[PDB]
């Protein structure tokens, strides 16, 4: 259960480039149906246009994940489409974003314990196009379990995991109505931040909050979060002592001084130590079965033939959960950290993740290299070698 937010009240009335990977859900064999993904990350502002192209031409039925953002405030989203890969068909993903002069097209190539309850809030103004879009997204240990999105005709808190369905009607009504009250607080703050940052009234702007608690096995609060960003930059944050605020710039000093006078750190302390902890506990009971599951990586090495007497070994980790993983190549028992290539961990789209690490080795020397896979679901690290 998210807190009811206090208005920022900063006083009476910057862009990040997307990163793109394009890859299939399952290893591509020609003729068999599959899923092509276009994973876009690290971008701000959140408005973005993503097209998937087949042989130069737009692909019509392209589904898209709901948009999320990460602890560094940048947004991310998964686009995907069904496709049956063939030998000569070319696929690609094209991204239009205000941080880029021109749309970026990225082609697909067929080779190359403690617990937390956190809420991720977004409010984006859209002058001329509608009311600000407001979202609340709840995560129990990085698993999304509830969501409120204002862009519906009758906005409602929705379960996002089957184990939330057992909460009664009284719960969803209370959350829904708290969300609509929260929505109005951010609408007012979006108006007000314009003056505070001396901005024009026709531009789109963004408020983001991360709010919640991390709780140890003993049931005691390990860390509390209440941090705000305006246009993708720190604005204000409760300190680890849960008594004082860190204001990232001058406009936030007005909010801080105000929240000091109002005792807002103390209201947060109480929510964080009590209410947040107690609800986390409740969501853990409901989700007991599913939330604790891990899936360990199945790994394998692939071989790719380069110019001259160099070859590339690629080490793959597929179908693992959670996303945290380490891949390393070794030669003679030393790690080749400084000369190997790797991709950012990426969702398969069925709820699990993929990663690979590659190294360039001499032709005929493939059996001198060993790949290591470290994942928390493994009883023991995996060790693998290329094999024909």
């Amino acid at each position: 259960s998210i807190i009811n937010f206090e208005k920022l009240g900063c006083g009476a009335s910057i862009q990040k480039t997307p990163q793109i990977q394009v890859y299939s859900r399952h290893p591509p064999e020609n003729g068999k149906p599959n899923i092509l993904n276009c994973y876009v990350t690290q971008f701000h502002p959140p408005h973005i246009e993503i097209q998937m192209l087949k042989n130069g031409k737009k692909i019509p039925k392209v589904e898209m994940s709901d948009m999320s953002f990460s602890k560094d405030w940048s947004f991310y989203i998964l686009a995907h489409t069904e496709f049956t890969p063939t030998e000569t068909d070319t696929y690609a993903c094209r991204v239009k974003h205000a941080s880029m002069a021109e749309p970026k097209t990225v082609y697909w190539d067929r080779d190359m314990g403690p617990h937390s309850l956190r809420y991720f809030v977004t409010a984006v103004s859209r002058p001329g196009l509608g009311e600000p879009r407001y979202m609340e997204v709840g995560y129990v240990d990085d698993t999304e379990f509830v969501r409120f999105d204002s862009d519906a005709e009758n906005p409602r808190y929705e379960p996002r995991a089957r184990w939330m369905e057992q909460e009664g009607p009284e719960y969803w009504e209370r959350e829904t109505q708290k969300a609509k009250g929260n929505e109005q607080s951010f609408r007012v703050d979006l108006r007000t931040l314009l003056g505070c940052y001396n901005q024009s009234k026709g531009g789109s702007h963004t408020i983001q909050v991360i709010s919640g608690c991390e709780v140890g096995s003993d049931g005691r609060l390990l860390r509390g979060y209440q941090q705000y960003a305006y246009d993708g930059c720190d604005y204000i944050a409760l300190n680890e002592d849960l008594k004082t605020w860190t204001a990232a710039d001058m406009a936030a000093l007005i909010t801080k001084h105000k929240w000091e006078q109002a005792g807002e750190a103390e209201r947060l302390r109480a929510y964080l130590e009590g209410t947040c902890v107690e609800w986390l506990r409740r969501y853990l009971k409901n989700g007991n079965a599913t939330l604790l599951r891990t899936d360990s990586p199945k790994a394998h090495v692939t071989h790719h033939s380069r110019p001259e007497d160099k070859v590339t070994l690629r080490c793959w980790a597929l179908g693992f959960y959670p996303a945290d993983i380490t891949l390393t190549w070794q030669l003679n028992g030393e790690e080749l950290i400084q000369d190997m290539e790797l991709v950012e961990t990426r969702p398969a789209g069925d709820g699990t993740f993929q990663k690979w690490a590659s190294v360039v080795v001499p032709l005929g020397k493939e059996q001198y290299y060993t790949c290591h896979v470290y994942h928390q679901g493994l009883p023991e690290p995996l060790t693998l070698r290329w094999e024909p």
